[PDB]
């Protein structure tokens, strides 16, 4: 039996995205709680025309789409996908995944009575990541500097944002962080990490290291 | 009115983008010619900066919202 | 079955953490209250990453790895740890507390189902302590 | 039957290592060349007393060391390796990596007569690894700016340069490199590529689509 | 003669064009030698806002055609 | 078996690229000499890297990679390419050409061993040509 | 046999295109109707290159070319186009439309020999379309 | 002689690391006693910037080649 | 009084530890309270170029004698 | 039955570390003096305590403490150590070495009582060699 999303909460969630952006953590963090029960085409895809304004709906059609291909091609590529099933007439059509196939279009009783639960998680993880993708397109790293007057706390969380909401693989970002450490954080702070007598290898540890010895001012 | 938008001189646009839309879905078209139109409103409108940007799309953009990636990708940052 | 906290309750303390800092001791009170029933790594870990910022939230990980590795090290030297078992099969390894074991990665269902009661607290008042000590470290 | 390296070629790569350094592109060219038939330890030995200075030969010492061993650990890991033999009694020893073994030590004949091929080869890649870290060891990215004079392939050249020569993983080096082309690259370049009507995802590409494009001057 | 023909400073894009075209087409030139020819001398001659307007152009322009609709979308209306 | 090419030769090449550029004719006979005899994946790729600069380089790669796969495009049109087979079993893949192929990945006795002479003198006349593109376009 | 357009209407044509310009409705009527008969590529060609200037007649050859290109697309769509015929021997090559083909090259006669009349009337569909664009691009 | 050696003013690390092991390993000393040696040589010549720099060390540097490291790593670009 | 003691702006560094030492322990602390007030004193006092000579140390100080040999190590030679 | 040293002798040991320093070889033959007869932890604690400033006096108890605890390595690594015995229960722990032992903190008597010959010479050359760094670091 399908129950839709309250909409005190839809209200509060399009309340957060109207002041606080699409690309805040805290944000992020209502939508992954909004996101935690396996919902139905029907409901991802109206909470999204309820949350997003028209452009960033139709960005986040566009990529939610792709990512179901994916995923289509994924579930080509295995036989046994939790959405899946043993013989070849439980296989899964994007029509089933957007809800457009036949007694779904429209109808999210007829919906929630046809589609697997593997099918919902997994149009639920697409949805999640087109929504990540769409918000980081509608709002530069190497040009971040430490400025004179500013902390090194502040320094470290705009660096980190940055770096971590950019194009760069995720096995690329602590490098980075860390060489962006030793480079940018203007002279003191650069001698500062230079003249470790132990070797820094994590930006933590960087951080840590550069608050316990930092000049009091 | 949709064929009366104009983007304005100081305004960004995702909020032209914003207006286009609602005033279009928001009126007495069939459902079918609101992406056509969209598209044309945004190559016709937009401030003549925005028009060469995607006149000159090496790509050829055949939805709304590829056309407002391309053109918040390729802004003139200001 | 896992229930997620509440996400009015968790803005409510982001923004007590925004206005009063992180080592207020009324910020303090609020957390030891969100952290009241045994949190599993995804509740914690999700938790962590909204209320705090990025660099606090990098230090925290630190944090919480380095008394998760002290929890072990006091396990395997206990065999009778309230997240350890009699025999060797139950031994802890930090995948299962961490949440990086095999059917924990990403779902929170997979983890309340293999979780112990005494992994669980074990896991929070890690997390408690790390936090105490990054609101020391970062103010 | 052990035959020494000329001392012609010897003494020409050891004018070659004076005059370009360690780590310039045509010094580890010629000693990939001199490292092309697997050495015994003997020659690697020598070769690198001869080619290096004290301090660069300890480095070098040190580095060698700590490569063989990962490689006895990874030996040690699978039975199958080149060096191993099937039964326990073929396990290879570090005394019999580094010439240390007995009938090896400072005899190359008797050394050449106990080593294997799987060996050699090993012995070879790991001192020619530990050249490369000593080379990079011995002589920033993120402070890379094109100068307001200076042309687009010289910027290039350099920051390929530096971000290939420095601590960051291989899958970050494009990524890094393009947005440093982006955010350097002083702004008419910058604006060059930003407005590129096409999406460029590789270095090569971005340099290409520029030198097209440049302002002649 | 086509090798001497100049935009002047005042001159608007499609008068030189024109000229350009004319005085190519009407030479002593083969017949497959006069696109190249009208290409080559739209990027040298064509005074240096032109030329660097065609020279950055992310679209390759293989056509007098399409050069000449290329600086007539993009010309800095004056 | 496989012979490396001269460090000297290499040396004086590297130095004539140096004084004279990518694009005169003494350097263009020069890169042709040492194109005499077919090279390996390994030997092209080494004297490319340290010949050229790093973003020639780069561009070279990329122009290699290029010509090679209209060379497999015309080679999948005409079965009886020098460097494939009568049989299905013989068609001849990129990772093959690059050096990529299983048995050949860093190994230059192995790549002259597996490798077709048609297959050599294809990339050896590939690289050439993308050398000419990369030279007229560098400057 | 083929018969070529009167030079009188042909300079009564250009003088209207000279005064009326190339987009008034008079100038397209007048055109429609000197495009009544179906032309060969040798009459269309030779018309535009009088009527229009050197520029216009630049921008219609690529513009008429582009239009052709997609008749041709939409032919090896569709292999009952009244161009083409019902085997594979009679598929119609862009050179038998823009009058390049063998037989055809500068002879207006061997052209209206080989042509079909379905070639005739789209290559002068093609043509008129083209300059419709052509007229809305130049003002 | 080895012990008459001092870092010059203006001189380099890397070239008196040279000249001190070089003058170390072509002397008198038995093999065993060279490594200690050039330790304490780096230790207490080494122009005292480098003397504070390697006396801070976090960690224990019982190696010449780990010295060298160290003190090219932290030094005072200069 | 231990909590009123300040290192003088010419007073060297041993004289102000050696004072500060003898009047925190010929003073009313517990025995166990003593090392952790002498070094919080020697971070607090201490005039700011040793505060910030001892709060940019890459170790760890945790005993008065370390802090001491320290700072006597790196102190500004004047 | 524990006897004291004599006030005269650590009075005029005091002046010559006044007047002499502590590096000077009278000032160390004078301490060798004063250290020949095994003295129990008080004993020299007391002597460090008179003889040295307060200064002095912190380095040399940081150096006594890094002795002794390498003294305690080198007993757990060979059984045979003078203060340690045979079997596990005679194992001497810092708490024995520095006097913070049950039935010792305070008390010369019971020290001298539980206290082995081995364990006395133990902590005497120990405190010898912290001296002597001291006095090498002081001036």
């Amino acid at each position: 039996a399908w129950t839709p999303l309250e909409p005190k909460l839809i209200t509060r969630l399009a309340d957060t995205v109207r002041t606080k952006g699409l690309r805040s953590p805290i944000t992020m963090a209502e939508v992954e709680a909004l996101m935690s029960s396996p919902l139905l085409p029907h409901d991802v895809t109206n909470l999204m025309r309820v949350i997003l304004g028209p452009a960033p709906y139709a960005l986040w059609m566009d990529a939610w789409g792709v990512q179901l291909q994916t995923v289509i091609a994924a579930a080509t590529r295995d036989p046994r996908h939790p959405a899946n099933g043993q013989g070849r007439g439980e296989r899964t059509n994007l029509n089933r995944l957007k809800g457009l196939a036949d007694g779904m279009v429209g109808n999210p009783q007829g919906q929630a009575a046809l589609l697997r639960p593997g099918e919902l998680v997994a149009i639920t993880a697409s949805a999640l990541q087109a929504f990540r993708e769409v918000a980081r397109l509608a709002e530069p790293w190497a040009d971040i500097m430490q400025g004179p007057s500013e902390s090194f706390v502040d320094f470290a969380n705009r660096l980190i944002k940055a770096v971590e909401g950019s194009d760069l693989p995720p096995s690329a970002r602590a490098p980075v962080i860390i060489d962006c450490f030793r480079q940018k954080s203007q002279p003191d702070i650069q001698q500062l990490i230079r003249t470790a007598p132990s070797t820094l290898t994590t930006p933590g540890e960087i951080i840590k290291y550069v608050l316990d010895r930092q000049k009091t001012a």
